[PDB]
This record gives structure tokens, sequence and C-alpha cells, in this order.
């Protein structure tokens, strides 16, 4: 229908980034790709907070202090990638950083907690059934809130504003190494 | 506490330049320096993609195939050379070539075009100036490219990175990284 640079969803960021990073004394390096890339107007508004929460849990949770970091052996400055992408017929969309990693013992001590599973059946999730847990509606105790809409953001609400513009979203992430979380749109 | 000597991460380079000469049809001389220079064990690790970034480009955009340079009036075979070497706390790579140079006009034509210039500021730039454009991002055309990346990589290492280049005369790439 009506396509615009992405820019108008990601001009926003850099400095938010820069301010948050100051806040919880991080260093990031923020890198933003493909802000040309166009996308349905009508998916700028919605799209743009929940950008912003998973941006937020790169800096705040991903990316470790300075001093953790050289303790890793990894580069002192953390780093942090917003990309945008045209992949076939839909719009794609990365947030990696390389930060330490979902806790996904501490997620699955959470799942437990909140009865959607028992510790019997903890022990043999795969990766992907344990990062999934943060898509269940109300697994996130949640404080942020959408300065669009008003709701709480998680992981779960990300995931549901995602699948309310029709696309979906996946989750990678290796301990120490750093987490990228994947969000494909559809063109039209 | 981890120095480590450069050769980490050089050794693995004679065969991916020859690789990719004969992929692009060309012919290079590679030299290596400097290859027991000691640097930090993380610096070395994660050097590696953003040199590679830098040969490859030298071997694409830089040394022109055998038959030009002869037509130019140039040795037949490039040269490239990767060197590591101590500069006071600093430890400062270099990937230079002798190829064509860096087409400066080409980047002032695509400053025009982006609307970052207009012809009469243009005409007023300076090297540094010009060169200094393909560090910005998406500048240059189509896992991130080439100088984009390598700059990212080397300033997350505290580090910084330089271009210098001559028309037909060659190009040279500087990374300066830090003492830990
Ligand atoms: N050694 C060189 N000699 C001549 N031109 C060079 C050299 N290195 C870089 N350039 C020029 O600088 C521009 C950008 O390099 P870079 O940012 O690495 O992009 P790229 O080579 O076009 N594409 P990608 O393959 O994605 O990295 C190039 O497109 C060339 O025009
Ligand atoms: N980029 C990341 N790096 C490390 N951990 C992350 C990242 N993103 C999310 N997490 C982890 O996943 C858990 C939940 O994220 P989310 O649902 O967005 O909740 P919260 O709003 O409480 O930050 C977080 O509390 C954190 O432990
Ligand atoms: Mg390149």
């Amino acid at each position: 229908s009506h396509m615009v640079p992405i820019s108008f969803v990601f001009n926003r960021f850099p400095r938010m980034v820069r301010d948050l990073a100051k806040k919880m004394n991080k260093e990031v390096n923020f890198i933003m790709r493909g802000e040309d890339t166009e996308l349905d107007r009508t998916f700028v508004e919605e799209i743009g907070e929940p950008l912003l929460h998973l941006l937020r849990n790169a800096i705040d949770h991903g990316i470790e202090p300075k001093e953790e970091r050289i303790a890793k052996g990894k580069p002192p400055i953390g780093t942090l990638i917003l990309s945008a992408r045209h992949e076939g017929n839909n719009v794609v969309i990365e947030v990696e950083d390389d930060g330490r990693g979902i806790d996904k013992e501490k997620i699955i001590r959470k799942a437990i907690e909140k009865g959607l599973i028992d510790e019997s059946k903890a022990a043999t999730l795969s990766d992907q059934e344990i990062l999934n847990f943060l898509f269940v509606p109300g697994f996130s105790t949640k404080e942020k809130v959408s300065e669009v809409s008003g709701r709480g953001v998680g992981m779960d609400v990300v995931k549901n504003v995602v699948e309310s513009l029709n696309g979906s979203i996946s989750i990678e992430s290796e301990k120490d190494k750093g987490t990228k979380v994947t969000i494909r749109l559809p063109l039209t």
C-alpha cells in the first residue's frame, strides 16, 4: 500500500541508546544499517516501542560493564546492531548484541515459578523451548510502558505486537556470546 | 596480561590472498612484515575479519589485472603488504597496495548525488575530507560491508583507522591499536 523508509522508526534510537548506555554506565557502539529499507506506513507507529524495548534489553541485560567484558576477553566496548532489509516478500529487522546472552537458567526458574512448567520437564528443554517462554503472555513482570499504546512491555508484548502485524519473531542466544532477535514483517 | 605474536592471526592470510587473487584474476605478490609484533590476544582474535576485508579490497578495487598494469606502464605484478609495528604505546597495522588507488572523483560524484554536498563545495574538499566519506554508514554500495565494519570493529577495540591514497600509486589503510 503505502511504503516509507524505516528511518522514520530508526531516527530516534541513536540518542536513546546513547542516553540509556550512559545511564546504565555501559560502553556501547550503536550501529544502524538499512535505514532506507521501506515498510508499510501503518507499521511505523506500532513497531517503534517494541524495537526500543529490544534495544533497552541489549543495553541493560546484554552488554556487560567494561571490566566484565575485559575479564571475558571481549572487546572493551559492546556492539549493538539494529538492521533492516528486504528478504523476499518480507522486511527483516534484527537487533543483535555481543553481550552475555540470555540467562536460560533464570528463564527456566521463572517459568517454573509462573506454573508454566514442572521442574521434571525443565532438564530436557531445548534452547528454543526455553527462549520461547519469553513469548508467553504475562511471562515478564514488566515495568517499561509503550509510549504509544500504554501497555507494559516485555518480550511477550513484543511478540504480540509483531503477530498483530502478521509477522513473526525468533530469538538466538549463546552464553557470553550475545543475543540476536529477528523480526520478519510482510511487505504487503 | 595477555600479549601474543600477531602471527597467530597473520599466518592464515597467505592462502586467503592467493585464493582471492586467482578468483579475481589478479596477479599479486603478497608480503607480510613484523609478524613477531606482540599485542593483546583479544585484539588478535578480533582483527582477523577486518584485515581480511582490507586485503580483499586491495585485491578487488586496488590491484589492477596484469594486462592493465602493463598497459598503464607499471610493474606487471601487483604488490600487497600487510605489516605490524610499534609506534610508541600503540601497535600499528598497515595494509598497502600499489594499485590504481581510491577513485576520489567517484566519491565526490556519489556525495553530490546523495545530496551531502553541492558542486561548489565539492571543489573545496581536501583529500582526507573526500576519503572520509568511505566511513559514512550507507555511503558505499552492497554482514555489513567493508569500511563500516572495519571502523566499527576497530573502534570497539579502542583503536583508530585512517586511509591514504594516490591515483595510480596505491592505497594504504592504517590501524592503530592501544597497548594493554
Ligand atoms: N585498496 C583499495 N583500492 C582502491 N579502492 C578501494 C580500496 N579499498 C577501498 N576502495 C574503494 O572504497 C570503496 C568502499 O570499500 P568498502 O566499504 O570496503 O566497500 P565495497 O568494497 O564496495 N563492498 P563490500 O564488498 O560489501 O565490502 C570501494 O567500493 C572502492 O571504491
Ligand atoms: N539482549 C538480552 N541479553 C541478555 N538477556 C536478555 C536480553 N533480552 C532479554 N533478556 C533477558 O530476558 C528476560 C526478559 O526480557 P523481557 O520479557 O523483555 O523482560 P524485562 O522487561 O523484565 O527486561 C530479561 O529479564 C533478561 O534476563
Ligand atoms: Mg569491501
